[PDB]
């Protein structure tokens, strides 16, 4: 469907810009029956470098000219059982800092990354910041307390939070966290939104 | 802030449909001193219909018109501790059916309501549906074994979750909690956007 | 109405942050029947301070708790006849609230000494432009050290959101439809 | 580049779903080297089809992997000079990859007999026009019972996205300025 969707999208854009088989054609160096095949789902070889190409000409970009991502969900709903569960090792500027425990995503909502994280380390004063990244971010304290830090890594702002305490953290804000100095280990749920 | 931010919005409006104090004044039934007020910080107290009739005639929304919601973070960052959570009971088409266990929200994301639920009833042939509600919702089985109802509540899609379990409700989509069978209560995360 | 999309918006909203009349009234020094009354479509008198309270304690904004500018279209069209509607003449176009940000105008442009522009300070939104008549001198971006054009007409333009520019005719007037969206 | 632009958007969301390039490359049939050296701008030769996969397995669409249209402006602007540009006859304004958008004509309408007018099945965007000259029967909504009006010289209107509708002269040429927005 990626090349159904090229398809439907690509006959649109031309549509909107006036064109006609062979007036695109000719601005890519194509033949007017190469457009039609594309526009007949045909376009599944086009390499990420035509496809840029094609954009340009429409001026336009490649993502106007793709489908969205799809519907994964079964009657609006998908759910995730315990073990099910993917893990990733989380090493900042390397040492094992945290353990990530993925829960469920959906292509309805691709921004939308749940975890359960596992913070590894109890000594906040060698905490590792992150730069920040893209998106806001809500915490949950899941276990054990967890000492937050954030803002500048020279000066940060700073908090401890037991068990069931809950976050938001604005995109692009550095932040770090380690379990409380001396409790071992910590567990929260961050959802990325 | 609200009589300031509307002050500057109401400029900038004036300003991009090409009108001068005196000409909207005229439309509005106005003296160009008042309107001159207003783009003073001295619209505080026009009522809603007031600032309807004023947005009608600017030819857009009260909205177009006034502030953003503000920002309530400390350097990017808000926290709730467990003990400032506020309680709300959820009686559905009444008997006691939830407990809403509110978590930190922020002005900053304003569709952002993150929750621990109590959910009470444990017996599934007694599930209250919702008739969907606007936004997406995230959810994590705390404690306990969950006992989900979703779509058509005549012949609805079901499912036993166990702690840890997640689950996705897309926008709309109706949806009903209870424990499973016979385990008394269960206890839930949900985290609206 | 604006009392009646509030009263929906409203409800919506503590209903959405699992509020009671009660709880939100506790919190604007209100009964919890004038909440009910609000939601009832009786919030017509509250002032804009009141609103902004109202949004605060609700963690969102007023526009969230207001109606969008409505429906002035038939059937998904509005037209407007050319008698219906010192730098500039501004002769404004057909306008709806469908699409606020639309703002479309058959400008005069009276002046024709490029050195005696005037520069605005920028404005929100993309602006379209075609020379209707006579021939143009455009410029654009810092006005001390701006960027400038010499166009005739039939010739069409694009200033990007909150670049700032001038128009005169050329050296020794001019007329151009200048659309804002 | 669309392979400079992938190369940064494909690590920002593998990283953002917290999948390491062996990760990735597990689900591709890959090696991580190859994911690695995507992500060094050597995704070019990619096919449609793989990127459809890719953006899959990430759980996302091939528009969040790849950059935007880019920018064709000097400073925020862009002219076309008018040299640089059987029911109608369009003349291509100036046009912009900072807002695609941004449509805008100058259409002929060589017809001139309303029962023969043809409506298009109406196109995404909202669109803004002004009788440039000439006269206009215009005709819009449903095809086989539709709304229609006269337009003179000067007349300017207003179509919402999605309402088909169609163009002719007034019975017994004209011409008019179009913007899809
Ligand atoms: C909890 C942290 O936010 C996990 P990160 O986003 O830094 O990977
Ligand atoms: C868990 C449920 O989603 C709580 P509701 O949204 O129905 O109030
Ligand atoms: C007049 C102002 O100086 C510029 P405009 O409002 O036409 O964009
Ligand atoms: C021509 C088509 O029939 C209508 P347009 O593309 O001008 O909107
Ligand atoms: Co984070
Ligand atoms: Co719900
Ligand atoms: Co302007
Ligand atoms: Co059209």
């Amino acid at each position: 469907t990626a090349s159904t969707g090229f398809a439907e999208l690509l006959k649109d854009r031309r549509e909107q810009v006036k064109m006609d088989h062979a007036a695109l054609a000719s601005l890519l160096g194509e033949t007017p029956e190469t457009v039609a095949a594309w526009e007949n789902g045909e376009g599944g070889e086009l390499t990420l470098t035509q496809l840029g190409r094609i954009a340009h000409v429409l001026g336009t970009s490649i993502g106007a000219l793709t489908p969205p991502a799809g519907n994964d969900l079964d009657d609006g709903v998908i759910i995730q059982m315990p073990d099910e569960r993917p893990i990733l090792k989380g090493v900042r500027d390397n040492v094992d800092y945290y353990v990530y425990n993925c829960l469920v995503r959906t292509k309805r909502a691709p921004s939308l990354v749940p975890l359960v994280v596992d913070v590894l380390t109890d000594n906040p004063d060698d905490a590792k910041f992150n730069s920040g990244h893209a998106g806001n971010e809500f915490l949950f304290v899941l276990e054990g307390e967890i000492h937050m830090k954030w803002g500048d890594k020279e000066n940060p702002k700073e908090a401890l939070l037991p068990t069931g305490a809950s976050m938001f953290v604005e995109e692009h804000v550095p932040h770090a966290f380690t379990a409380a100095k001396g409790t071992g280990s910590a567990k929260l749920i961050a959802v990325n939104f």
